[PDB]
């Protein structure tokens, strides 16, 4: 429980910026891969990154999406650029990005009621490896509290 002070800023991003989001792929273990800016528009989800094509993940796509105390994780069905996986970015901003990415993607006209949550089964058993290129997918949800979005029979 302690305030930690601001060093020093040397940049022409601001240190509390309501779009966009300082994040830090990491893998299950937690381990800074690459560091990049995230960013949320009404349309979708938009990913700044290095040189490399940029990555775009549509809500509607978003089954379930969950964050942490300074963890951001969420899956994105096979139906995105990089494809079905989990991918979870360190950002002590985590926070904002969660509440913000379901109040836009809630934002669009949908109907949406109350349910009581069920109890969900995990899987048998599957490993392989390496495949296409992209980030890195996690094979357990690093997060506890997930919540559901775009729902249809």
């Amino acid at each position: 429980g302690s305030s930690g002070s601001s060093g020093l800023n040397r940049d022409s991003v601001p240190d509390n910026h309501p779009t966009k989001f300082k994040v830090t792929n990491v893998d299950d273990e937690g381990v800074e891969l690459g560091s990049g800016v995230m960013e949320l528009t009404q349309s979708e989800l938009v990913l700044h990154l290095h040189r490399r094509e940029a990555v775009r993940w549509p809500y509607l796509c978003l089954r379930r999406y969950g964050y942490d105390s300074n963890l951001f994780s969420f899956e994105s069905g096979r139906r995105c650029q990089t494809g079905q996986g989990i991918f979870a970015f360190k950002c002590s901003r985590a926070e904002e990005i969660f509440n913000l990415l379901q109040d836009l993607m809630q934002c669009n006209s949908i109907n949406v009621m109350e349910e009581p949550v069920i109890i969900t089964s995990g899987s048998s058993g599957s490993s392989g490896s390496s495949g296409s290129s992209g980030l890195f997918r996690l094979r357990h949800f690093p997060c506890g509290n997930v919540n559901y979005g775009y729902q249809q029979q």
